[PDB]
C-alpha cells in the first residue's frame, strides 16, 4: 500500500523503504537497512509506504535534523502520523524549552546515581540467571534471559509486580513492532488503564521506587499533574521492556557465531566497554522521527509544513563516511562513531543503565559459558519497527565447557 506521490516529492528522490518490513530482512535488520545506503540511493528520499515520509539515510543529516528541534519537531515522532499523533510520552513528543524540566525529573529516576545504586542487583541477577541456563546446554536466550534479565530490575526500580510483565510486553511490542492486532491509541489506552490507579496510588502514598518519584515530582516549581506522570511513566515502561531486550539479542546472535570475538574478550576483558560501543555501533536497532514545523530547504531538498521525516538512529554507525567498513565488528576501531542512543536533545536518558546490564552479561556469560552457538537448524529471524527485535534464539554449548563460578 503505497500512498499517491505529494505534488512537492520529485519523482527521482522516491525509495519505495517500508520501516516494518524492508526487503531482505532475511539478511539481517541492520542489513535490511542499510540499503539505504547504497550509491543508488539519494540522501534523503521519500517513500510511499506507511503513508509517505522523507527518510535521511547518513549520519550527517541524522544529526542535523536532531540538533534542529525548530525545524524538526518532536510532536509526531513516530511513522506512521496516528501513531505519532496517538503518541504523547514525556518528554519525547516535546521540544526545548519545555522539554527540559520533565528531562531533569526522568534523569532522577534513572541516571547514573540509580545505576550505582542498583549495580549490585544487576550483577546478582545477571550471575543468577546465566547460572541456572549453564547446566542445560540449552536456551531460548531472547525468552530465557534478553527478557527477563532488564525487565526484572526495571520491575525492581519501578516497584510493579514481576507477574504484569507479560500483559506489559504486549502492549509495548505493539507500540514499536505493530503486529495489525490493536493500533497505536488503543495499545497506548491500555498502558494507560494499567498506570493510572497506579500513579493515584502513589500520589497518595509515596514509596522510594521509580512511580513515587515520578508521581510526586516538581516540573518548574509546581507540582506534577496525574497526567503529566501517566505520559513520562508511560516512556519509562518502553524503555525499561522493550530496548536492552532486544539489543542484546542481536548481540548474543553475533557473539553465539563468532568464536575470535568470545575469545578476545575473554583474554583481555580491559577490551569489554570499547566492544560495547562497537556493539552498540552495529546492532543499533531504533528508528524514528520528527516533524516539519514550517517549509524549509533541508540540504536542496523541500519539505513542507507538516511532513514528517524519519531519522534512523540505526543509520548513523553503518555510514561507511562516519565507520570504514561498517557491517564489520573491530573491537579496537580507533572511533566508534554511532547516534545508537540518539542525538539532541533527547538523547537517552536511560544509556547508563543499558550500558551496565550490556557490560554485565557479556563479562558474565561468558565467565560461565565461554563456548557456545546457534542450534544446528534454527534459523534467525530478526523483526523491524521503531525497535527492532529478535524472535528467538535458540543457543546450544556442551555443559562440560562450562565453568561454575
Ligand atoms: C539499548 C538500549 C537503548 C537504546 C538503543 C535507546 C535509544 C533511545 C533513543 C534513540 C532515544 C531518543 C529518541 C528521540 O530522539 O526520539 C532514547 C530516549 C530515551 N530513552 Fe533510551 N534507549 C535505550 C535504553 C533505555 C532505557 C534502559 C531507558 C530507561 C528505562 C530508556 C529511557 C529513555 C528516555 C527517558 C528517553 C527520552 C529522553 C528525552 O526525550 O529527553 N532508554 N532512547
Ligand atoms: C527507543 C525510543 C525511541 C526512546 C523514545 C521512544 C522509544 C520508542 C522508547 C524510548
Amino acid at each position: 500500500n503505497l500512498a499517491p506521490l505529494p505534488p512537492h516529492v520529485p519523482e527521482h528522490l522516491v525509495f519505495d523503504f517500508d520501516m516494518y518490513n524492508p526487503s531482505n530482512l532475511s539478511a539481517g535488520v541492520q542489513e535490511a537497512w542499510a540499503v539505504l545506503q547504497e550509491s543508488n540511493v539519494p540522501d534523503l528520499v521519500w517513500t510511499r509506504c506507511n503513508g509517505g515520509h522523507w527518510i535521511a539515510t547518513r549520519g550527517q543529516l541524522i544529526r542535523e535534523a536532531y540538533e534542529d528541534y525548530r525545524h524538526f519537531s518532536s510532536e509526531c515522532p513516530f511513522i506512521p502520523r496516528e501513531a505519532g499523533e496517538a503518541y504523547d510520552f514525556i518528554p519525547t513528543s516535546m521540544d526545548p524549552p519545555e522539554q527540559r524540566q520533565f528531562r531533569a525529573l526522568a534523569n532522577q529516576v534513572v541516571g547514573m546515581p540509580v545505576v550505582d545504586k542498583l549495580e549490585n542487583r544487576i550483577q546478582e541477577l545477571a550471575c543468577s540467571l546465566i547460572e541456572s541456563l549453564r547446566p542445560q546446554g540449552q536456551c531460548n536466550f531472547t525468552e530465557d534471559y534478553a527478557e527477563p534479565f532488564p525487565i526484572r530490575i526495571f520491575m525492581l526500580l519501578a516497584g510493579l509486580p514481576e507477574e504484569d510483565i507479560p500483559h506489559l510486553k504486549y502492549l509495548t511490542d505493539q507500540m514499536t513492532r505493530p503486529d495489525g492486532s490493536m493500533t497505536f491509541a488503543e495499545a497506548k489506552e491500555a498502558l494507560y488503564d494499567y498506570l493510572i490507579p497506579i500513579i493515584e496510588q502513589r500520589r497518595q502514598k509515596p514509596g522510594t521506587d521509580a512511580i513515587s518519584i515520578v508521581a510526586n515530582g516538581q516540573v518548574n516549581g509546581r507540582p506534577i499533574t496525574s497526567d503529566e506522570a501517566k505520559r513520562m511513566c508511560g516512556l519509562l515502561l518502553v524503555g525499561g521492556l522493550d530496548t536492552v531486550v532486544n539489543f542484546l539479542s542481536f548481540s548474543m546472535e553475533f557473539l553465539a557465531k563468532s568464536p575470535e570475538h568470545r575469545q578476545e574478550l575473554i583474554e583481555r576483558p580491559e577490551r569489554i566497554p570499547a566492544a560495547c560501543e562497537e556493539l552498540l555501533r552495529r546492532f543499533s536497532l531504533v528508528a524514528d522521527g520528527r516533524i516539519l514545523t514550517s517549509d524549509y530547504e533541508f540540504h536542496g531538498v523541500q519539505l513542507k509544513k507538516g511532513d514528517q521525516i524519519l531519522l534512523p538512529q540505526m543509520l548513523s554507525g553503518l555510514d561507511e563516511r562516519e565507520n570504514a567498513c561498517p557491517m564489520h565488528v573491530d573491537f579496537s576501531r580507533q572511533k566508534v562513531s554511532h547516534t545508537t542512543f540518539g542525538h539532541g536533545s533527547h538523547l537517552c536518558l536511560g544509556q547508563h543503565l543499558a550500558r551496565r546490564e550490556i557490560i554485565v552479561t557479556l563479562k558474565e556469560w561468558l565467565t560461565r559459558i565461554p563456548d557456545f552457538s546457534i542450534a544446528p537448524g534454527a534459523q534467525i529471524q530478526h523483526k523491524s519497527g521503531i525497535v527492532s527485535g529478535v524472535q528467538a534464539l535458540p543457543l546450544v554449548w556442551d555443559p562440560a565447557t562450562t565453568k561454575a563460578v
